[PDB]
């Protein structure tokens, strides 16, 4: 399995943070909101992955998170000319794709929670179909919906529905199979002009193979659009930290404890930073 990172937009809420700064850059507590979401592929053992982002804060990332391989992963990048929404992913990443399946994650999305990541692995691993995710969330209209019935299955799937027909949003984490990228080659702008992603969910739909995953009341999904969910995602993850002294998201400790990396690269990576608090976490981990 592939991964792409969706991690580009104006920035035009966050305004006047975004100026000069990629939205996926700024903080949410202790470290990019970019390595939210990446944590999240790389838990699911995708170690092969595509960034996206807008041509001026694309080389910022690459800047930040470099080729992927002191993560011992592997990372490319690709420019988004402009946010044409969200389909046109798998179209910018037909070429790094090609013949495999791919999971797509929104670079200010934010998840966590116990036991998530075997939910992650089961998708990551499943070879044909789609998997999304649902969460019960307060304004469900304000997002894509999934209704379903009984069994836990599909009977709809609609963006952003002016009468809601369930409080199950669908998240911005998706994975699929091969066929994605001549799905969202073959659809068509809406009333705001973009390529939907709940219209590729739509198309596995038909397909018969649209599964769900949905996320009970304990796993937090936030997604990180405005000053205040900002905010409210950062003391929600620093509320996290301060009790247990682990970190959410530290991208190598999920190298080394998932096996991309050797605990005496890990203490390579330790070492430069062992100025600051974040290689202090990391030596201390090698030291278990
Ligand atoms: O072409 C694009 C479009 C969006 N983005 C970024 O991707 C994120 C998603 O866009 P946003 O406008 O914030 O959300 P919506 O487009 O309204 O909704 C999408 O993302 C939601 C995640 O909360 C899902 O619930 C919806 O079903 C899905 O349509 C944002 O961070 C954007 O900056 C891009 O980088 N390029
Ligand atoms: C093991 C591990 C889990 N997690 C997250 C994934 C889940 O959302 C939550 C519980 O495993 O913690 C990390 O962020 N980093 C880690 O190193």
């Amino acid at each position: 399995m592939k991964g792409i990172i969706l991690s580009g937009g104006s920035g035009t809420r966050l305004y006047p943070l975004t100026k000069v700064v990629s939205k996926q850059l700024l903080p949410v507590y202790d470290k990019p909101m970019v390595y939210y979401p990446l944590s999240v592929l790389m838990l699911a053992g995708i170690k092969d992955i595509l960034i996206i982002s807008t041509p001026e804060d694309t080389p910022r990332f690459e800047q930040l998170l470099g080729g992927g391989s002191e993560l011992g992963i592997s990372l490319s990048y690709a420019v988004q000319s402009s946010p044409d929404g969200l389909a046109q992913a798998f179209i910018i990443g037909e070429e790094f794709i090609g013949d495999d399946n791919v999971a797509l994650v929104l670079g200010d999305n934010i998840f966590y929670g116990h036991g998530f990541t075997e939910l992650l692995q089961r998708a990551a691993n499943r070879k044909s179909g789609a998997t999304i995710f649902g969460y019960n969330v307060k304004d469900p209209q304000r997002f894509g919906v999934v209704e379903f019935d009984e069994k836990g299955k599909v009977i709809s799937i609609e963006e952003k529905p002016e009468e809601p027909k369930s409080s199950y949003a669908v998240t911005g984490l998706y994975f699929y199979d091969n066929r994605v990228v001549d799905i969202a080659k073959n659809i068509t702008p809406s009333a705001r002009g973009e390529l939907e992603i709940t219209d590729v969910n739509k198309a596995y739909l038909e397909l018969g193979e649209l599964h769900v995953e949905l996320l009970g009341r304990g796993f937090a999904w936030l997604d990180t659009g405005t000053h205040e969910s900002l905010l409210q995602a950062s003391q929600f993850i620093e509320t996290i930290e301060k009790r247990q002294s682990l970190k959410v998201a530290c991208l190598e400790e999920i190298a080394y404890r998932m096996g991309y990396i050797s605990r005496e690269q890990l203490i390579k990576l330790a070492e430069p930073l062992m100025k600051n608090e974040y290689g202090q976490y990391l030596m201390n981990l090698a030291h278990r």
